[PDB]
């Protein structure tokens, strides 16, 4: 330098930039001269920055300390800043057919490209000076076990505190990742919540975020992920969905493995066999209720590896070995009770930050379908922070909110979900909220078969049913027929142990508007037909949409009460308007990159309908 306005030392709280690796520091330094922050805190992820941090927050009124549990604590946000937001988050390309396919007729629901034009011009617009008065916190991040063949490290930079915190549950961050990492490849994450100081507009509930500007960005060819405008979830912590979803997505297409958004668990039967399954199902269709399922069924027993991403590759032996690449859960609040998710109700009572639910006078957490009764006496204030009452108009949580706890934490965290090498998966499930027509359990025919039933799954949102298919919709890193033809090109994988591919259907519900299945914990029911095929039981009778269970090859024992027949009903009227819904959709969004092998399932089904 010639002055002294490119050095950054001098503005180090924490750490050293001589510290770290050259390729950080010129990742950290380029963008502390770009924003200005006027400290920088390059985390070392230890309990005593956390404590302190936690502490910081509590005494600038951005978080409260729940008195009733162990080192827990909750966020209120403003009410414009609730939600991953999927209108303001785009993936930047050179050309837009590789982020999405050019549609037949309509506008991509399968991506949102933005030019690089049109990102540089939003990207100066936007990260100038914007931590102006703030901190510049440096999260050194790993997505899976430090050490596993199938982690990989990012560098987030925030001025959010409550990122940090947040970062510290749902990744591995600290000084040992920075050391993990030392001159290898990481990706960059920048993210401001967009409100230098001095503030030039009203700060709302102590939660600093600019929704006007809001924009989620990702340049897959750049490595990087750009988030400016949002505080909360998806949008802020950029490792969960932005990195371990989109951007690994696309690595995964590259380099020949999955980034999903599944869940993955182990389930043991009676004779002491253990299989590990992953599930694909959209946001409010129960994927962490079954990650962490308290089984119905004697002698059976589920553990959770994740609730949420599975990065999933097959190994030199043909095993599809699965890591959960996150450190935490960051579950939806509201519906979790001790019916519907009890090890969810266990886990989140220590070092556990909740975000937009209600507070009880006792300093306790609540929110609409816990089904717990408060002591007369005990008072609620709301997510808005607001005296409630239980017959109010207004829920007392948000319906996004949530919770962000430790996954070492969960009594049935599986004892091999931290092991580097993954875990064999035997079984992918499928499954969305259908209310009519799609049976509670069915298996596809072939991979081929199982990869069209991702393609075509179809949940409810006046009643809508949309299309998000393998559950990523809002999640593709790039062109989703590309994501198709990846899948179908592990058939050719020379040793490859594919997976048993099943559709589930939790939501079926009667003419009265009633489940037709009770779920939950009842879920270990097709779970324990699942594992049946898996090991190539007689249990399956073959129908136009694929095997279903023979008649009494489900254990309905203890429910008795069941309406199987409807609950498995396949009617030749619902199942033609539902392959023309599928063929009009694939038609349109995905066009000429829709594969061969998946126009030709679509013609079987087709077919095999037309023969009922
Ligand atoms: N009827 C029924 N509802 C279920 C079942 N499992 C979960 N749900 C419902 O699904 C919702 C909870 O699912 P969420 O936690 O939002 O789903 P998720 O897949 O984990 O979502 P993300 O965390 O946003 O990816 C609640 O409305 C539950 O009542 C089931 O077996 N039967
Ligand atoms: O929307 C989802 O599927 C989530 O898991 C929440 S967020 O991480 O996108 O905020
Ligand atoms: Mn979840
Ligand atoms: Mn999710
Ligand atoms: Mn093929
Ligand atoms: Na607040």
């Amino acid at each position: 330098q010639l002055h002294n306005g490119l050095d950054f030392s001098a503005k180090v709280i924490q750490g050293s930039l001589d510290s770290l690796p050259q390729e950080v520091r010129k990742f950290v330094e380029g963008n502390a001269q770009l924003c200005q922050p006027e400290y920088i805190h390059i985390c070392d992820g230890s309990e005593e920055e956390y404590g302190r941090l936690l502490a910081h927050m509590q005494e600038e009124g951005v978080i409260r300390k729940l008195k009733k549990y162990d080192n827990c604590w909750l966020a209120l946000t403003d009410p414009r800043d609730v939600a991953r937001i999927d209108s303001k988050t785009v993936i930047i390309t050179q050309e837009q057919r590789d982020t999405v396919p050019i549609p037949k007729s309509g506008q991509s629901q399968l991506g949102r490209w933005m030019s690089e034009e049109d990102f540089e011009k939003a990207f100066n617009a936007r990260f100038p000076g914007c931590m102006k008065g703030r901190t510049m916190y440096v999260i050194p991040f790993s997505m899976g076990p430090l050490g596993s063949p199938l982690a990989k490290i990012g560098i987030e930079l925030t001025d959010s505190p409550y990122v940090v915190a947040s970062m510290r549950i749902m990744t591995r961050m600290g000084t040992s990742v920075l050391e993990a990492l030392g001159d290898g490849e990481f990706i960059k994450c920048l993210h401001s919540v967009g409100c230098p100081l001095p503030l030039k507009k009203p700060l709302v509930n102590n939660w600093a975020c600019n929704p006007e500007l809001t924009l989620i960005a990702h340049l897959p060819d750049r490595r990087e992920i750009i988030s400016f405008g949002s505080g909360y979830g998806g949008n802020s912590l950029l490792g969960k969905k932005c990195f371990a979803l989109r951007i690994a997505s696309r690595l995964a297409k590259e380099e020949g493995w999955l980034a999903e958004h599944m869940l993955i668990l182990g389930i043991t039967n009676p004779e002491g066999k253990k299989k590990y399954l992953a599930a694909a199902f959209p946001s409010a269709c129960g994927k962490t209720n079954l990650a962490m399922m308290n089984p119905t069924l004697p002698g059976w027993k589920v553990e959770c590896v994740g609730d949420d991403i599975a990065w999933m590759k097959f190994d030199a032996q043909g095993n599809l070995r699965a890591i959960n690449p996150e450190n935490g859960f960051f579950g939806v609040a509201p519906g979790t009770s001790v019916k519907t998710n009890p090890n969810a109700i266990k886990t989140i009572q220590k070092n556990t930050i909740f975000t937009n639910v209600a507070e009880t006078s006792d300093g306790g957490v609540y929110w609409e379908g816990i089904d717990e009764p408060l002591a007369p006496g005990v008072t609620i204030t709301s997510w808005k922070n607001k005296e409630w009452r239980p017959q109010d108009e207004e829920p007392c949580a948000h319906p996004n909110s949530r919770f962000c706890t430790p996954a070492s934490q969960c009594p049935i965290i599986d004892p091999a979900w931290e092991s580097p090498e993954g875990v064999p998966i035997e079984g992918i499930i499928f499954g969305g909220r259908r209310p009519a027509g799609v049976p509670l359990v069915y298996e596809a025919l072939s991979w081929q078969h199982g990869v069209f039933v991702g393609a075509a799954m179809r949940s409810e949102a006046g009643k809508v049913i949309m299309h998000d298919p393998f559950a990523m919709r809002p999640f593709f890193g790039y062109n989703f027929g590309k994501y198709l033809a990846h899948w179908l090109s592990m058939a050719h994988r020379p040793a490859a142990k594919l997976p048993k591919i099943f559709h589930v259907n939790w939501f079926r519900k009667d003419k009265n508007g009633k489940f037709l299945w009770p779920g939950f914990g009842e879920n270990s029911r097709v779970l324990e037909w699942m594992f049946g095929r898996i090991e190539g039981e007689d249990s399956a009778k073959l129908t136009p949409i694929g095997y279903v269970p023979k008649e009494d090859a489900l254990n309905l024992k203890g429910l008795g009460d069941v309406n199987v027949e409807e609950l498995f009903g396949i009617s030749k009227e619902f199942w033609e308007k539902e392959v023309e819904e599928i063929d009009k959709y694939l038609e349109d969004q995905v066009n000429a990159d829709l594969p061969y092998e998946i126009e030709r399932e679509l013609r079987a089904l087709k077919q095999r309908i037309s023969q009922m």
